[PDB]
């Protein structure tokens, strides 16, 4: 081991060029050879909008397996952009290793002009292989930037630069074939996390309900009746709740559903409010809130413990 | 001369101190709220001849389409009058973008309509509301403000109602339009106009609602991993005319979402694919069901879809409204 | 009929490899479906070495091209470092409503995931579109359409460097389609008064930085070398130290125009009658300088120049 | 009981001796801390100087050694707080909270920010999770690291930002939410001690633009500058005129530091270009470090390593 050993797990199609697909990827971008000893694995093949808790769970298990081996220094997972933040945050909380776990994606198809995936892959591999990258949590790498799974989110439908943490910034950047680490997230993750799900084959059902003018109560009932253990509320402003939403939350709590108030806004803190039902999501966005609420619910259903989870994770 | 500005209030005051030390409150017994407001910021009197009017009294999270409808119609009456040069509207920050965009589409006047709000309680140390109102009144009263569409004014910034959004739950600077910027900024008691929106609005808008008392039900459904079909069902069952998909990425749809959407379409519901991301273009994609939302975020998409649905059920017409408004 | 678009190259190509402009056109052959393009190698330098004299000629050429009825628009390949300067110059001096689209690339043409190919394609689409007319000069990169008056390189090294934080993008290009969002509320192009077609050189204008312990000797240097104007990349909102105030006042005595701008990157420098010189409005140093050069060709009267800075 | 926080003032009040006016104007601070006002100086940040910042550093170190000071809040003008704050970032030998604070609106102005800015700043200094995080600038509900934070906008409340690096934390609902820890050396881990020094090396900043003059480099040389920070075009790019000027300076043993006028991001190494590169330090920050750098060494390599690690 002189060049590091990197396993590129593919969860979908290639993001570079045009076998399994993970072989097309590595063929298309031969320069990763010079960065690391790479071995492909086509873990799954789906588009990220179809990625599912059950599979992310299998991916968390696979990645833990890989990072236990001594002949693997880090893992690069190719993933679609749409839910990479959800997958990433899941493995952020559940991977019991300091070894680097780098999600990578592309905002343009590999056949498109000026495709971003090739250089995205190169940056991702370089981040996984470099030994300064240990203990930073799960990372998302794209467009010269390194996001923390817990903070990074896809902020823009269709642009290369979509991945941003406006308030938290990037862990680091890759410019001129070199890595600049700027931040260490000040949250628990990976080896310091309490969430181990190597036992499980299934996760609690958690659904996200939006906040808006005239938001209907009936979507709360529906969700209760299909037996969710958690509702995340992508709420108006700072998790503000209409009379209708309060009513729906009253009825969820009575059935022992955990209600987690987040924000549709895009950024920032949802502060405690005891005049308002349910928990609050700190600075976790809806998609991240659900991921943590699910994992919370596999270990407890005590409001106070889960709340503290949201403040520390 | 000073212009004539009505200040419609929709909730509690955004300006006014309480009592600590030896000072006494600006919250008098039985005081209306918009009077509390105007008495708390007598510097507005220098900018305009203002007249308070308590239109409603709720937190913006409880603002309802049906109330917004009356607000639009109330504003139209005012702006038709000669004795009214512009209108400022105090509103909670949470859904001001929703209310603002409604009137952006439905006010048949070039006269400035400025929403104003506050992220800090009036009684807070360093409350933003005072200066927010001053700016808001200045923008409504200036002649250069005519024909710009409905504006949202807060933290020294003038946001178009079509683009502006609350991007942070808690901060003073929450209202941004990352890709579209601000129409203008207020700095040193001077207005600096930077942009005119290149979309239809107000007096060039077809969404007349002057004789309406009701609006089509539109609901919004989130896109996420393991997103349930049954939520589409639930919306359909409750008779929604439209569904706005707060979509994954560029309105990407899971197998479950596609199932739910093609069900909604069969029963005559218009599906509108937007994004949860917070920004950017959801492009056309004839591989996927429903229409797409251009750069309209879910909250805005709902408003335009509601108003389009008052005029048509024709997807091709609705889509074009979403590219032009 | 496709639109006819002349492509002026000011430097090396930004797409493909082997005139650089032919290498460019060939390397992205999809542009031929969008417009009929002729290439033309105006110059060949890195944007860093782009000079006022050369930019004047670029403006004059673009006016020649757009005077012709057989040209619907122009695309100008330019380096990222000073495109905002070149572009703002033409923004003010091109007497046409026809599209003028600066384009650039943050990665070399031969890099992995080079942005240049797609930037160019978008640039031509914008240049070729009829909704694009009368919007002023544009900078098109990373799916964005930036107004030359607002857009700036906000980052040393990133693809997404060109932003206008406060005033946003004129529009965006997503899925082979232009989405127009804003028209700049400022005078430009055919409503500009700046017509430099009779000129062969431009007044000398320098930019001095504001910072703790900033020296007056830099003002002296500027004055002694005959600058007609000085732009001040001021601390905050054009704030001036005692040393700055001395050097400005000395400059003003000598009849140099002083324009107080900001090093912050964004925002309004407002009027302050207690401080010397003029204020840049929301013009960043680099834009401020362009407009001061041109203003100096017509007037040396501070009142008139102040109005320019508020309306251009 | 409460922690003991000294408020040093470098100018007039930002709420309501300025520093007594300030504390009387914000009596809610005394429920957060035990506050001793102290009027260090009285100037607009525009006039703050290296020799004064050097004294402010020394003074702050004095206070932080005392057992009856848990941390220090420093009122300062917005225009150059980033320079002052980053100087102390590097030269304060203590883990105790050093929080700069400021206001974009004057104290008399409607909806002034100084009161809540100060309150927040005191809360950040009084909190015990605030230790060991570097010098901090607190304003508009945000805690920014001196090394990254900058005044991005001439005239706005929200001007203080670090687009790429983000905020160390935020204060929302009277509670501090720490987000990141800066992954750079600072305070107690810094090598820069200036408690001995009386004055500082001369470092000036020249802008990069079209038609930039060589003669300003000449002038800088002839007025005896020890370093020149280049606020360069794009990524430290240099015109032919800038190169010649930079070469002359390097001949004379002046350390040339290539930064960016762009306002954010990395200037990368480039052995074909003269001088050092500023990493992600903007011109204002780069000058500060180059100053302190030149008090220990004038070896390019060592200084370059400073720039990558501080």
């Amino acid at each position: 081991d002189k060049l590091p050993n990197i396993v590129i797990l593919a969860t979908g199609g290639t993001i570079a060029g045009s076998a399994l697909g993970v072989d097309t990827l590595i063929n298309a971008v031969p320069e990763v050879k010079k960065l690391a000893n790479v071995k492909g694995e086509q873990f799954s093949n789906m588009a990220s909008e179809n990625m599912t808790g059950d599979v992310v769970l299998k991916l968390s298990q696979r990645v833990n397996e890989l990072l236990a081996r001594d002949d693997v220094d880090g893992v690069v997972i190719t993933h679609g952009t749409d839910t990479v933040e959800e997958s990433a945050y899941f493995l952020h909380l559940t991977v019991k290793s300091d070894k680097p776990v780098v999600f990578v994606a592309a905002m343009r198809p590999a056949t498109a002009i000026s495709a971003d995936g090739p250089m995205n892959l190169l940056e991702a591999v370089r981040v996984a292989g470099d030994k300064q990258s240990r203990g930073r949590g799960v990372m998302v790498v794209i467009n010269d930037r390194i996001g923390s799974a817990r903070y990074i989110t896809k902020t823009n439908a269709s642009t290369l630069d979509t991945f941003r943490a406006n308030e938290e910034g990037y862990l680091g950047v890759i410019i001129g074939n070199r890595i600049y680490y700027q931040n260490r997230i000040d949250k628990l993750h990976t080896t310091r996390s309490v969430f181990d799900v190597r036992g499980l084959t299934s996760l609690p059902k958690v659904d996200i309900l939006y906040g808006y003018q005239d938001d209907p109560e009936y979507l709360y009932d529906a969700a209760i009746q299909h037996g969710v253990k958690g509702i995340v509320y992508a709420g108006m402003g700072a998790g503000s709740v209409s009379v209708r939403g309060i009513a729906g939350m009253r009825k969820a709590l009575e059935k022992g559903v955990v209600v987690m108030r987040s924000t549709r806004t895009g950024n920032g803190i949802v502060p405690p409010d005891e005049e308002l039902p349910g928990l609050v999501s700190d600075s976790l966005n809806p998609a991240h809130a659900r991921i943590l609420l699910m994992l919370a619910l596999t270990r407890t259903s005590d409001p106070k413990v889960i709340q503290e989870y949201f403040h520390t994770y």
